[PDB]
């Protein structure tokens, strides 16, 4: 598996990703780029000192990276403002990359990767196990129209503005014959209620994504319940490591397909 | 509803009765004759507004002759016992009688083979609760599309049925089969079988009125570090899900017979793909 450069290793997700890469046995490139107004520094990720460099030095830094690590894959967890420029930079430099950063102009991001033939994974949702759940519910919904018609749907949700994941699952559930408007989602905002009702540990009130879907027969006798509860950043960190392993293999195979998403990574199976 | 009349064997069985009640309540024509098992006497029972002459299984030949003459388009619904599966199926297939069989057990491969080779219009499924079938399929879909997606996670499976059902549920086994393809490491004997009434009430939330007829299932999928938690429950009280799914299956198969379909043997997946007919 290929060595990885994580920009930015000092950001919260980027740090978690670099940690998880090191703990999994990937080689972490000991260089990183940080954002405007952040200065250069040395940081420790596991047993590796990383020379964190200001983004204005990116041309030089990438040349230092490429000479010592030809087969590097870049992992990008920066900010929406950097997304398009970073992508154009990675594509202009021939660098394969895994883009976790959300926002920016998404059509422009995809088209620059596709038109340049740059090996890449672009996925604004890297929590792969949740992605799998969401996608399978949809395929099932399309296979069995009206299978749950007459049932009652209740959807209750905790995050920190309804979750795109919850809306996607609700859309599938309508194809199953459930009637449920988007406004009927109960957002739990009160931390007391986030702890008590949903079981979120005190630790993760500022960093969680808990969802419950209850589907009940009109006579009360049939009860379905689906939960996916995410605490913190580990699912995204682990998802990113899996994406790097997938992309590395596809570069190694000289694959004709260049731009992948998390669905592609899931379909490639487990690699650890 | 230009749907076929139905003969429910055995309408004195717990599931057969529930099926026959639901068929009558849905507006199907219940054939006023039924077959009951060895040891049971002949009797008459009331199902909705219908008096059913219930006859001993040794009377099968003449009873089915009487039914065929009075109700030529009859579909037989079979909820009997495992010891009767193969004999009953081979009987229906010899008579050209279309059938819906929910009875579990027997030689399943032999059951499907005789249906297919005889060309008998049939629906054979050990789980007629179509909504539960849809959940099972969702898990299998996830495992086919995304193999190993939960590799490294821990699986806990806990299951509660009435005390007499002293063996793990077929639905739980099929779900676990999919979960293994998803990367979970889990032997079949690791399923926790809750069978003590006190535990069923307190731990599983089974209402007291449903202790002798329920099917509660919980699957927990947890990441190594404990930060990601999936939980799937499907909890059935009583038998109305099975009776309702059986009615749907009868209406489905009824249409296929009228339409004269080349395909003869169906399951509940096929019924789910046909859409809701009510
Ligand atoms: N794909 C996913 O599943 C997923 C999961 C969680 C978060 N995110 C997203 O990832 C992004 C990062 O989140 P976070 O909490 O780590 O943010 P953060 O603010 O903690 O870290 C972002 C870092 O990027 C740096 N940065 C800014 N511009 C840069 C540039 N041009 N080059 C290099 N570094 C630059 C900043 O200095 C900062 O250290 C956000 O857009 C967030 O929404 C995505
Ligand atoms: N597919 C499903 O959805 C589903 C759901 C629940 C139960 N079941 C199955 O249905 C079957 C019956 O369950 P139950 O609780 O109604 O059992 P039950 O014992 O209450 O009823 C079964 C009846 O079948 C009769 N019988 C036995 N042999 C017969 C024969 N050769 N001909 C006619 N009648 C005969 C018995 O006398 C008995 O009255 C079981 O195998 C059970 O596992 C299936
Ligand atoms: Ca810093």
């Amino acid at each position: 598996a290929a060595p990885v450069m994580v920009n930015d290793c000092t950001g919260k997700v980027g740090q978690a990703v670099a940690e998880a890469a090191v703990a999994a046995g990937l080689r972490l490139v000991p260089l990183s780029l940080t954002g405007p107004g952040r200065g250069g520094k040395r940081v420790v990720i596991g047993n590796v000192e990383v020379d964190v460099r200001e983004v204005s030095e990116r041309e030089d830094v990438v040349k230092e990276v490429i000479t010592e690590y030809p087969n590097v894959i870049v992992v990008d967890y920066t900010l929406p403002a950097a997304v398009n420029d970073n992508a154009e930079f990675y594509c202009k430099q021939g660098l394969p990359f895994v883009m976790g950063t959300t926002g920016g102009d998404r059509e422009k991001l995809l088209d620059v990767a596709r038109k340049s033939g740059t090996y890449s994974i672009i996925a604004p949702q890297m929590g792969k196990q949740v992605v799998a759940f969401v996608a399978a519910m949809e395929i099932m919904a399309k296979q069995f129209p009206g299978a749950f018609s007459g049932y009652t749907l209740q959807v209750t949700e905790s995050h920190q503005d309804v979750s795109g994941t919850a809306l996607a699952v609700i859309s599938s559930l309508r194809k199953l014959g459930l009637d449920f408007k988007d406004e009927q989602v109960e957002l739990v905002r009160d931390p007391k209620e986030q702890m008590t009702r949903m079981g979120v540990p005190e630790q993760h009130l500022n960093g969680h994504a808990f969802h419950t879907y209850k589907i009940i027969s009109p006579d009360g006798t049939v009860f379905f319940e689906f939960k996916h509860n995410v605490c913190g950043r580990s699912i995204y960190a682990q998802g990113t490591v899996d994406a790097v392993l997938f992309l590395s293999k596809k570069i190694q195979e000289k694959s004709e397909k260049r731009l992948y998403n998390m669905i592609d990574v899931l379909e490639g199976g487990s690699m650890r």
